[PDB]
């Protein structure tokens, strides 16, 4: 994903919340 959840939250769609990354189904991308 790269972006990140710092607040709790993501910007891109599809991706999950993994404080303080976003992942995508367990992967940061």
């Amino acid at each position: 994903c790269g972006e990140t959840c710092t607040l709790g939250t993501c910007y891109t769609q599809g991706c999950t919340c993994s404080w303080p990354i976003c992942k995508r189904n367990g992967l940061p991308v």
